[PDB]
């Protein structure tokens, strides 16, 4: 039961941070990149290495203790940090033609963010149910051919960084009552990154009843994926490239019953 | 059918929540959500697609709490495609886009469609090629003529069965469907990129200009979907339709009706 | 002089119909298609076959007799019928690559519809003024080089089916006071068809003074072109492909003077 | 100072016309086309011929004479506009280059510029040059005394669009530091394979009033209409390419407004 | 503390100017262009030359002097802005690379970044590197003490845009953790074949007020304008490619606001 909003100067707080991408980081020089992508010769033999798999980013942010009152997330400012870095077309890339500049980062992208008063709830869906996911990742267990469309057994919480592969999990639409999520998948080899930045855009997190996410245990959950596309090396080999996401969340104290 | 007042109170509302799985053809035990590889006929007259190569409309008839006159009225819809990120698997028997590159992602012709109604979706048949021989186990336009390629009014049907009505044969009948709200987009082309948005903050209102939503006859709600996302190209170059499930959340209210 | 709208039960009527496309119909099996498209060696030698030229569609629809009172067209629901037929990529098409599916219908499209209380008024504009238009078509007469940009002599009414080729006629913006018209040309070889369907979308036909088309002699004129693109056969030859268009028009009785 | 609008039946007027494109017209058969585009041997030797340079179109339209007695001005309030002959681009059967073996001709596509303006005086222009060493041909009016700075911004390059078939599109843009008495709208879409997307309707109106509710005020009772509609390039069988343009329709509603001094 | 807006005729002022692009300018003839883009032999040896790197543009404009007697600040309320010389990109004849045999030259296209900001102080920057092992050249101001973490987020890389021709576009973005006194807007469109889409009009206004109705407040009576308008790349006959940029127009309306402490 949700009651009145607390007023006064000390009834509002602000959370501001960046969430770094988790693309796989195949070596000590390649933070923000995945391992080069290899292709299995059969569906059965699909066994992607961990460093070749982008994962969901998550941050649990402790808020000022209130221990009743709960912090209510009201607004979000967000954007991708470092969009201009993708203009580097001179770092040993693949020339688009004889004497031309390097092919810029492009192709399949997934841009996603969520704000919640608890962990993002996930539903597993697999492109290929026989894909063998690597040690150190948390993936849909007991997969069947029905996992390729919908298997209700695959429920999870995004409760660990560098663990939940993007391609395995989506937000669970049957749950997430205490989270607001937003995502766009743009698929295609030649898809151009279109990345907007501005400090003038605000997203309201209140639902139809004027209630935003309520932070259980005084914790705010922020989640992100920003796979911008792929970088193509001189050799033709391709790596996912990701960027950090900025979050600014304004919260207010709200009284709750039971 | 005279529409009267909406019932109020705690017990005057109900909620329907479910998913509709895609029916792309499922050519073997490992390929649920895919069609059979697409083959091309030598001539127009020899077009004879196998059943597992034809995506079909999905449909669910959902029984609602018995009311009886009162009818359940569908007011709002939340919907989205489930598993959009699976299309990031470009490492599973795909065709490299160039030497040493990643696999070609799912792309090309897509049809995304959903409808909410108080009765079965009404269909009109339109054929690309009237001489196409459609396979046993599918329900297709019968007594086809050359006019079926543009508009033959004989081809009327109800979306009343799963794995049955091929997408390429049927569209919602715009001359009917008074008690249904439907929404669809065909994006054609070999290289069309999937653009798939997800969010739990978007609601579609199902009320018409008179403030009346679909009215559920016999206390049944009808949900229909097609989500052909594009084609997957395997290493050999052969191509298969790939579909994904669609989530539906519908809010309904009790409404009194006369006669 | 436009006076008051009549109210009451019988003061409204509805028109519902479909207009079939006229793409050329080169044989008894190819309704909805044009003949294969060929290319003349020069501008002077351009002589398109009748069945290679899509034409405007028109329907004159008689309304309930009134007599002053006139039927006023207020709203329109419209959509292209059979959009899913374009998913037939298995019928004598050209493979996109080795082992691939058939190339779908794509390329130059023209989607157009109008609702009027009289025939759609046309202005002729020619891509090439030396084009010889074939017997059985109604085309701009006494063409000069100025016809390639604007020759005011080329005035016509869309008053016949299978007659007015799409490529040499457009709605006359200097006239059509009693018609509401809407069209989009999307040109280019590889342009993807984007076709939306819904029964929830209504277009209001009233002008800035709140007055819709007024039906002279109790006739409603509906016009359409839906060239969806080109179908490419095995050999690589290309044919225009069209689809039918649904119209639902709501009309009301309006009193007019003189 | 801008005062009250005059009312009554004769306090309103309408201007309706079309502006033809000026693409270069290389011969007696090619109105609406430019000459085939040729590429200079070196960057410094860029020297386009007049008939391969599209130019801005302009018409000055006389309005009903005001102030016969010993001040009223016509004020432009609304605009209806569209490109005339959009369907002509469906001619893919006339001396074109096939898109593939046995295919239809390549349609008009690629770099486009669609522009229109309505003003109570000539459209004011600012010159910007892609290449300052380009030699612009006799018969055109172009930025003079060009320097390397002309490639980005040289404030010397000021002009009025006061002549048809004269001001090359590639040299000139509306001057944003001026044009207080004009409303202008333009879109450049660059790229070799850009699809023309051309909408037509008689239901769309642009309001020409500024934030104070004042439209262009017609000095000397003259209305200035300007346009560019380069739709893209037509590619012939040989592969040579020509700009293709189309006419633009204008309908402007005007009202009498009283002005001080 | 922000108090009331001052009214009267002298309580408003206007700033109008153009910001020229800084693309590299490799020689005396190539203002608005970068040096041709070279590719490093290995990933770790990335070493772009100065004239190959587009930089952020910045202008600080002095406003009418306030507080002559012993606080009023200029408040930026509205902005009109557009790219100047969009039509110049229609020059497809200046020794470019023919799209096909006998075709016109390939137009400027590909990766673009269009950005602008209005603030009462220097735009605040955060550094993000595509490749932390990139050696950035003398004459540029770049993220120092780069680590592998610089490829995603290294909070050490803070800077002010306080110098023209200095801060490379690829190294720096607006810092979203700062910039309280600035309004910024930017779009990156990446990809070799990306078509430039450039709109111009004198009828579009951006309001600079925040949710509390307060615009940028100009410290020391100075207005800061920043821009990047990399439109894409020009391809030479030989296939070599150069960034091409254009100038940006700014018109800013300001009002006097009283401030406490
Ligand atoms: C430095 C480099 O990219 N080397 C490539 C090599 O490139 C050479 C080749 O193209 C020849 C062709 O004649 O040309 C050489 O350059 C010559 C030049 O043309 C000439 O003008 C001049 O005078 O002389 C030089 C000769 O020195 C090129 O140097 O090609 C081979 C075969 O394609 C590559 O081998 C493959 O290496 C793979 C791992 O290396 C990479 C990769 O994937 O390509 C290198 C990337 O730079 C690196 N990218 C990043 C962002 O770190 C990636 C990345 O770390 C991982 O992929 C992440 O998982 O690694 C792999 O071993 C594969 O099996 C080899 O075939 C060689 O890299
Ligand atoms: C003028 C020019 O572009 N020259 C090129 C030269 O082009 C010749 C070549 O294509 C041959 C092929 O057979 O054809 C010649 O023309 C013939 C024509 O085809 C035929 O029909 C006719 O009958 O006969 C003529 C005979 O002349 C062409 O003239 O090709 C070479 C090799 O690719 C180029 O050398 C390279 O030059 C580089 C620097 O030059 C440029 C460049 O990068 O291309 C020239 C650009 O014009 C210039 N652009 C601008 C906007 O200023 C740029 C720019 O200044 C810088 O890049 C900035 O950084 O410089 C470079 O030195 C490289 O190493 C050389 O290989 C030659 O330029």
């Amino acid at each position: 039961e949700v009651l009145e909003v607390k007023t006064g100067v000390d009834s509002i707080t602000e959370v501001e941070c960046f969430l770094t991408p988790e693309m796989g980081d195949p070596d000590e020089h390649l933070r923000g990149f995945s391992k080069s992508i290899s292709i299995s010769d059969t569906f059965e033999s699909d066994s992607p290495n961990r460093d070749m798999l982008p994962c969901y980013s998550v941050a649990r942010i402790p808020l000022p203790n209130l221990n009743i009152l709960m912090w209510e997330a009201v607004t979000l400012k967000t954007e991708v940090i470092g969009v201009t870095s993708l203009m580097n077309v001179h770092s040993n890339g693949q020339a688009t033609h004889d004497n031309g500049a390097g092919k810029p980062v492009q192709g399949t992208s997934f841009h996603f963010f969520s704000v919640g008063g608890e962990a993002l709830e996930l539903q597993g869906v697999l492109f290929n149910y026989r894909t063998k996911y690597p040690d150190g990742t948390i993936f849909p267990k007991n997969a069947t051919v029905q996992s390729q469309v919908m298997n209700t057994e695959h429920k999870a919480y995004l409760d660990k960084n560098k663990a939940y592969p993007v391609e395995c999990w989506v937000p669970d639409p049957t749950r997430n009552e205490n989270t607001r999520y937003f995502g766009t998948l743009t698929g295609g080899e030649n898809v151009p990154p279109v990345l907007h930045i501005t400090n003038t855009a605000t997203t309201v997190l209140l639902d139809e009843f004027g209630v935003g996410p309520l932070c259980k245990g005084d914790n705010l959950y922020l989640s992100a994926v920003d796979v911008c596309g792929m970088f193509t090396n001189r050799s033709g080999s391709q790596q996912w490239r990701g960027l950090s996401r900025y979050f600014k969340v304004q919260l207010r104290k709200r009284r709750v019953k039971n």
